[PDB]
């Protein structure tokens, strides 16, 4: 597949609010949360990654294998617990978080020198893009 590999700075955040108070987040964190601009530096070898997602207020740190289930924690987001798979989709890494919420999950992927992310749960979508910068 691709290496996602790279500090990737936000340039698109579309729809933020509503994907957190999907997952009830209160209205004091939405608050000083769609002001940030959290960027994703990924690590990466084979199906080992780490995506941290890093912003002024508070980072969400991912760490696991492709493909295989773990138990994600989301403390700093909603709290949750999900039970989580990260798959590999020929080159777009596809992720399904089960827990509370239905249709809970993401997709990430690269479309030429763009990092593109897809967050969704119950319906509501988020859409990220990120770009190194040159
Ligand atoms: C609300 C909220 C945040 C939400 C982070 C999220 C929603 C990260 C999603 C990452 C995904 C979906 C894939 C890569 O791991 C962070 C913790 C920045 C700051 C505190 C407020
Ligand atoms: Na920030």
């Amino acid at each position: 597949p691709v290496d996602f590999t790279g500090y990737w700075k936000m340039l698109v955040n579309e729809n933020f609010e509503e994907y957190l108070r999907a997952l009830d987040v209160n209205v004091a964190l939405r608050k000083i949360a769609n002001l940030l601009k959290p960027d994703k530096e990924i690590v990466q070898d084979g199906d080992h990654m780490i995506i941290r997602t890093l912003s002024t207020f508070r980072n969400y740190i991912m760490d696991f294998q492709v493909g295989k289930e773990f138990e994600e924690d989301l403390t700093g987001i909603d709290d949750r617990k999900c039970m989580t798979t990260v798959s590999w989709d020929g080159d777009k890494l596809q992720c399904v978080q089960k827990g509370e919420k239905e249709g809970r999950g993401w997709t990430l992927w690269i479309e030429g020198d763009e990092l593109h992310l897809e967050m969704r749960v119950e319906g509501v979508v988020c859409k990220q893009v990120f770009k190194k910068v040159q």
